[PDB]
């Protein structure tokens, strides 16, 4: 059973789910918007590989970065170019992983799972590589993955960026 | 919960959930089938910056559409090789925007998810960039955001495209 | 409702939901983990038209894959490169389709949801195409829709590579 | 979950759950409102051994029955009294057995739970001294046993009797068998 | 689905089921326990004809009163013996209405069942011989139905006398009626 | 949601639900049936007052008990007869207090309601005078209220007498305290 804006409301009140920070005019019909946050990571490792550990690097926006879909093939003039014209900070091109500025934390009995804003998937803005379902008892942010697959896109620090959806689990988990 | 083939019908027949056209044949063990139309939009912005209103052109299709992956680099001999090789009547690179020939409407106690058909995942073709749950009151056909991701792939008008799951919510919602 | 690992474990003890082979270890919160078979599969013909028998290859690997995203245009030397620095038996870029070592059913009570591991999505390798519901009353192993988004990425032989998510269907289905 | 007003019009409309005769307005919020059949059972035996078949006598009244309570101790000349003044086709006391008007059918994934209306029990007059749930896959109509504890009570053919509650099962149910034809 | 302690909190903390007045340690792991208001009503009537409007008495006891059952013969002799010896302010037989303290408002998705407390059946005292589903959408006290099966029992005004147990519906139901204002 | 004869063979096998002793072939279709102990109390006081603990006997019968309606007015002549007839080990009236054989542990989630058998109902004989439920996280065995209401009826050790139902919760319960050991 899907959570309604009424549950939700009811659910954060009593400290059953915890959204830091929380703002009710987030809360829809049976969802809670999240926000973007300022941080993002960026891999530098020429593969991926899971067995070792990852090298990456960290950045932080003022205002907006524009995510280019991979092998958009970005020249230093092509970066100053999107700068310019569209005000962004920084310029990247393939995958970068973001966060929710909201920290969450699901009790025993609750699943959460991340989607991807409507309007951004509708300009093939993704924000999760995976159906994005959260086990019961998570405590965190929301790990953002990103990914641009037509055009280049600008997304906003502190735009809502995705929502979650919360189901009741059938019996308490034991985490 | 998720709604049977049983409650479906029972939905449907009672206009709890509105469906338009429906067909008993495309209800399956726990979802409904919905059908590809046969009008797209295509995006001619630069960029998708959603704090501006965005430039598109509909694209109407006689019989089928060639979906090819982003940086196919389309040319014009290509595109007539396609057309007259697999008798196409547009071909397109990159995303496109379709819709659910379906409208539908859902009342205050169920939630909808979109999901692309399984034999179209498998041949890495993708017509939802979201997790694709539809908020409790939703009215209106369903935007599909189409792309490929290994090779071109023909749609066909009123082909099945994916299916639509109904979860109750645990409440009902205000809207 | 979802299932959570007691009730999980419950529905395998009573064969309401088979999974072969099983693992308790792989009981999570309110999931079942699953892992990447040997074999996969690459298609070979130029574009996908399902209203066609496809053409394709078979692969088995005996360690490990290397997933290059689309368009990373592979060379023979390139693939050498990857083969002797990387160690993996086989370099593909593109979509490539797996399989899951586990067998499951799922009664008429049952769907299942499969999404791929988060510390896969979070380096931009995704193993479903689509949101992943399987229907109530199905039987077989589940077929991975394996690409890369951002770099290559290195998958093992039998690691976990997703999950099942189950949940209750309001009512029993017909099939 | 209980079934509300919704539920219980798509479930009779496809015949998921049978209710034989059925009015549209004999749903409720939450329940479906039964009706009292014009027969009853009254037992003869000094007690109630359930390894035998106990004897009984059938009644069917034409319009109403007054139900006394136990130990009312009534006497031919205090029935014919009640039947004059009340207008009554019948008077007993202690325990009666009635049945529903109504005919159900349970599916695999409901049990329904019968319960006397309220309006009889601010005059004490039960028709079921169990909690009265029921099991998926049943088939019938109910079985009343009605008993008055306060003061002798009117009740009529045809009224409303009570009210049968839907609930959905957590999963099917095996009702016990399957019957495979062809 | 039944309501937990947490669930009952939820719902009275955002007035999505109404308790006046509510007391939070009067919520149990899967219920709500009420309590038994002062004022009783004892019918005066042969029979009870629902078509009328039934004859009664009011009265208001001021601590305590003795319920007897049926038949048990009161003369003026034992209600004073009872009286004197237990200090109750009313000694009745037969059965007897009365409240809870406790108003309640059901939301449009939930159903509540009364029961009355377990230590009071286990002295053969009901408080309700009906289920005591109540509908969604229902506003009010709880009527109570009180009967003694075996021996006088002493009841205190505001004592606990039963609970609520909360039930979700599978979905909304329509109350009955709608209202729109403006 | 109540849970289906799948449901409670599944909670057994993992003991989220403890029934101590259990036959697989009393799982019906959502329900378990319970049987009745060879002990029995009967008090002993001119009224029950809860503020005291009450007096009371214990009995424990060979095969059967002949429960009679209160005011049966028993006297050793009548018993002697019953007892002769129809070879019951004892013989009562009114209100009589049994157990079940059957202990029970409930968990968090899960509420059961105790119903007496149908069987039983339809010869106005019952184990329970209220709705039943069960608190989560309880552990015993049910305490039975029996009490018949038209003729005097046999019972037999270790017969099934009831049922109970179980639903789930809608969340976890606090079931009223929390042990942590090491």
């Amino acid at each position: 059973m899907i959570l309604s804006d009424k549950d939700i409301i009811d659910y954060v009140t009593s400290k059953r789910i915890i959204i830091k920070p929380f703002n009710k005019d987030f809360v829809g019909p049976c969802s809670y918007d999240v926000t973007l946050g300022d941080e993002f990571i960026i891999y530098d490792d020429e593969v991926y590989d899971l067995s070792k550990e990852l090298n990456y690097k960290r950045i932080k926006i003022k205002n907006s970065i524009l995510v280019c879909p991979l092998n958009y093939n970005l020249t230093e003039e092509k970066i100053n170019y999107f700068k310019e014209k569209y005000n962004v900070d920084y310029v990247v091109e393939g995958g970068v992983l973001g966060t929710t500025n909201e920290y969450i934390e699901l009790p025993n009995d609750i699943s959460a799972q991340y989607q991807g804003r409507s309007s951004l998937g509708r300009v093939f803005l993704t924000s999760h590589q995976t159906a994005g379902w959260i086990d019961a008892g998570f405590k965190g942010k929301i790990t953002l993955e990103i990914v641009a697959f037509d055009k280049p896109v600008i997304l906003y620090k502190n735009q809502r960026i995705g929502q979650l959806i919360f189901s009741k689990l059938l019996s308490p988990a034991d985490v």
